[PDB]
DNA sequence: TGGTAGGGGAAGGAT
DNA sequence: ATCCTTCCCCTAC
């Protein structure tokens, strides 16, 4: 009618097919149904905002050389007209002087300069990033893309609702949404702030697939899907987190059903769909995500296979409407980039989203559900597949199998947080939500620095199409075990708090670069930094609030880790090498200052007559020789009072007490971290940090002695008794091996691929390599870059080294001749873990631990 | 398609 | 054989 409201969640770009479109995808109310609908939104004639840099003096392209002629605003504005959009046939176009601001890589660029701003149709040729002229020195905004610009001149700050004032109807519809509309300028969306975000469609899916006998390219046996029509990202997941679900199931080419499928399915009311072909399989899955219409689809391992594979079976069975997996009709997929393949929906992947959030030793499915979920998953083995269509209760089994896998797929994303978490991060960054939940941390804090620059007229840089600075201080630790109280300092969020309390910022600096005059006003980059502490600090004060909605205070909690995990990337952003800001400067800078603050502190505490014994990049250990926590946290705010006179807005703080401390090596320590009670005196837990123990390419034998012997030593027993303890137990471990009593699972070490296990240099070499090549010749899944591998090194009577002895803890069980190396856990893994940890202490020595396991003593 | 600093292991030369 | 550098993966900040 006169204005239309949407709330806008995903956006798609095609830069080669239809140039100066930008697509939006969101919600709209239909107070008839009483329900959100999918939406479409055409956003036409994207200008393309150039910026041409004038020179001072006209000069000769070919001689090079100043002619003497003065260059002014009508001459460059000639050169274009005449030469350049001549040349490269822009017919028309519009030009107006305009001053920007710059501060970045290009030399020879004023801080504040007038440029020419020339807007034409992006379906006109694209001029060349290295231009140069007779009159303007460089050009900007060359390839900007048409959604770069929409999303920075109209403040669009995550997702949203927008108005789209004078709306048009489409000539056909273009979109597989329940609703379209166009803008004709980008000049008519604009920002609505004071309306609720609407609910969204989740659907979580899942697939097994075989690999066909003649044919190597797998095959969809069977999928299920639950779906939640109004899952809210402003509070917690629904309980149940689905209220409908529907799962489908064929036959290969060779093979048939066992008998009365439809009757079973029939008697046991099982809402199962029957497929007679794969391709009759992949058109129901089709038209349901059409009905269903996601806004959000999510998944397990679906950028690395399920998603490649969907689509190429959906190419091979040739099954029409491939584009309703998405939101935009269109007539051929891409090659498989092909991330724009889903467009208009959000993809999940639960597996990439907890190796940002949780800390596991494998990622896969299997191992999360086992750790987020608490209950065991049985997977069935891709070679047995083919056996399970020789029965229906193995193959409903198979169904119900895939089906639980969708079911736990939805409760991992839901117990993470992680649709109400990336709707902060990037509501915070304002970027766009489907790359806040696959892309990295880069992109993100790329985004809020584009607006930044936006924001206050500045020409942001064109997109481009060992290590290189030194980084924090690691102090020399004092090797030993501490009785006494051990005090810990640090500064919080030391770089973030460097850069406002120096001003370091692109342009503050003369980026090489030093420090600015203090009397200069706070930059750009330190005052956003500004911003999101500020923030954060006004969500903490909303949580202290009593009488107040129990279901504010877990939304204020998302959204003060979102405010702290944005503040906290910034500087990353600065030092990565493929950032749109790269500024190894300005992250030098930073790092040097946290080493010289550290450096200053280390020096002050020593000359308050106190001893130092560790320090790492923003923390101090400090012994104190003290007994008494009145003197101890007396003294602690004396060291802390006295270092925070010196900076304006850095600040130190108590970090704990360690009543008992191992400290080892540099990162590597254990302590008993004092915490307060109620009575006045203390309860202790023990910290550990860098210790084998604590690393996932250790076995969980030596692991677990390790924990038991860390446990010993920071106990509060005599000398003489602590070393009894861990002789009794280190004498029993060494019995268990050789006996059998210890599962297999104990001796499995995980260790993951950086790269494909086909790219390796020599794979013999590395041990987990030379496991993954095996699991790449069997037909189970794959092993790529960034999977983890367990694997259990073996006897095979060979002398080879004890690395090219490493096999799968599935060989193990299967061929018999493989049996548990029992002398290489006892003196390669649990002796060198329990050797390295008792190495201070006196008494317990390298060869006295190795007369323990039952081994000959050489050390 | 955040960073550097650092430990602990094994491979692969050179000797 | 041993010494030494290189590469590997995982850590702490």
């Amino acid at each position: 009618e006169q204005v239309f409201h949407f709330y806008w969640l995903d956006a798609y770009e095609d830069q080669y097919n239809q140039p100066g479109v930008v697509f939006l995808f969101g919600k709209v109310w239909i107070e008839s149904a009483e329900t959100h609908v999918s939406c479409c939104v055409m956003v036409k004639n994207i200008e393309r905002t150039l910026y041409f840099l004038p020179r001072e003096m006209k000069i000769d392209l070919n001689t090079g050389k100043e002619t003497g002629t003065p260059i002014s605003m009508k001459d460059v504005y000639e050169e274009f007209d005449e030469k350049i959009a001549t040349k490269y046939k822009i017919m028309k176009f519009k030009s107006k002087p305009v001053e920007k601001n710059y501060a970045f890589e290009i030399p020879d660029v004023p801080e504040k300069s007038e440029y020419l701003e020339v807007k034409y149709s992006a379906e006109m040729p694209q001029l060349p990033q290295d231009l140069k002229g007779e009159t303007f020195s460089h050009v900007f905004g060359t390839n900007t893309s048409s959604l770069e610009l929409f999303l920075m001149n109209r403040k669009i700050k995550g997702p949203c609702w927008l108005e789209v004032k004078s709306p048009q109807l489409l000539n056909q519809p273009v979109s597989w949404c329940k609703v379209e509309a166009m803008a004709l300028k980008p000049d008519l969306v604009n920002v609505i702030k004071d309306v609720s975000p609407p609910p969204l469609v989740v659907m979580a899916f899942s697939m097994k697939t075989m690999q066909n006998a003649k044919n190597h390219q797998n095959e969809i046996i069977a999928m299920a899907a639950l779906v939640h029509h109004s899952f809210a990202l402003d509070k917690a997941a629904p309980k149940p987190p689905f209220q409908s679900h529907f799962c489908v199931v064929s036959k290969p080419k060779d093979c048939i059903f066992p008998y009365a499928f439809k009757e079973v399915i029939e008697k046991k009311n099982v809402k199962v769909e029957v497929a007679a072909t794969e391709r009759t399989l992949l058109g129901f899955f089709l038209a349901k995500v059409h009905k269903i219409d996601p806004d959000i689809i999510v998944g397990h391992n679906i950028y690395g296979f399920e998603l490649e594979v969907l689509l190429q079976r959906i190419n091979v069975c040739k099954a029409p409407h491939w584009s309703k997996i998405g939101r935009l009709k269109r007539s051929n997929m891409p090659k498989l980039g092909e991330r724009n393949a889903t467009c208009g929906r959000m993809i999940c992947d639960v597996e990439i989203s907890a190796k940002e959030l949780i800390r596991c030793k494998s990622y896969h499915l299997s191992e999360l559900v086992q750790q987020i979920l608490k209950t065991e998953r049985v997977v069935i083995p891709m070679e047995n597949i083919q056996n399970m269509y020789s029965e229906s209760s193995q193959l409903l089994y198979l169904l119900e199998h895939t089906w639980k896998d969708a079911k736990f797929i939805l409760q991992i994303m839901c117990e993470l947080n992680v649709l109400p978490l990336a709707l902060q991060i990037t509501n915070i960054a304002g970027n766009i939500m489907s790359r806040t939940l696959m892309g990295g941390r880069s992109e993100r804090n790329e985004f809020l620095l584009l607006h930044a620059f936006y924001e206050n007229n500045y020409i942001v840089p064109d997109k481009q199409i060992k290590a290189a600075y030194a980084g924090g201080l690691v102090l020399d630790p004092k090797v030993g075990f501490y009785d006494k109280f051990i005090l810990l300092l640090d500064f919080n969020s030391l770089y973030p708090s460097i850069i406002q309390e120096f001003n370091i910022c692109f342009t503050t600096v003369q980026r090489i670069p030093e420090l600015p005059d203090p009397s200069l006003e706070m930059g750009i980059l330190p005052r956003e930094i500004r911003k999101l502490v500020e923030r954060r600090k006004q969500v903490k004060q909303l949580m202290k609030q009593q009488d107040l909605n129990p279901d504010l205070i877990l939304q204020y909690d998302i959204r003060q880790k979102a405010l702290k995990l944005t503040a906290n990337s910034m500087y990353g952003c600065l030092g990565f090498s493929y950032s749109r800001f790269y500024a190894k400067p300005l992250a030098a800078l930073v790092t040097y200052k946290g080493r010289e603050i550290l450096m200053h502190t280390k020096e002050m505490v020593q000359k308050m007559n106190l001893e130092v014994i560790y320090g790492d990049t923003d923390s101090i250990m400090i012994n104190t020789n003290s007994t008494n926590l009145e003197e101890v946290f007396k003294l602690g705010n004396k060291v802390k009072s006295e270092v925070n006179k010196l900076y304006k807005l850095l600040e130190i703080d108590i970090d704990g007490v360690f009543k008992s401390l191992l400290l080892l090596k540099k990162k590597k320590y254990a302590a008993l971290v004092v915490e307060p009670t109620s009575d006045g005196n203390y309860v202790t837990k023990q910290e550990l940090k860098g210790l084998d123990i604590v690393r996932r390419d250790w076995c969980d034998l030596a692991k677990d002695t390790g924990n038991f012997v860390i446990g010993q030593i920071l106990s509060d027993q005599s000398r003489d008794t602590i070393v009894e303890n861990i002789q009794k137990r280190l004498i029993e471990i060494g019995e268990n091996v050789l006996n059998g009593s210890v599962p297999v699972s104990q001796f499995e070490i995980n260790k993951a691929l950086t790269k494909d296990p086909q790219d390796y240099p020599d794979k013999k070499s590395l041990p987990h390599v030379h496991v993954a090549l095996w699991i790449n010749s069997q037909g189970g899944r794959k092993v790529k870059a960034g999977d983890t591998v367990s694997y259990v090194i073996c006897q095979d009577g060979s002398n080879l080294t004890a690395s090219q002895r490493a096999y799968a803890p599935e060989q193990l069980q299967k061929q018999d001749n493989l049996t548990i190396d029992t002398q290489y856990y006892l003196a390669q893994q649990i002796h060198p873990v329990v050797a390295r940890i008792c190495e201070p202490i006196d008494g317990i020595d390298a060869v006295l631990i190795a007369t323990w396991l039952g081994l000959d003593p050489t050390q």
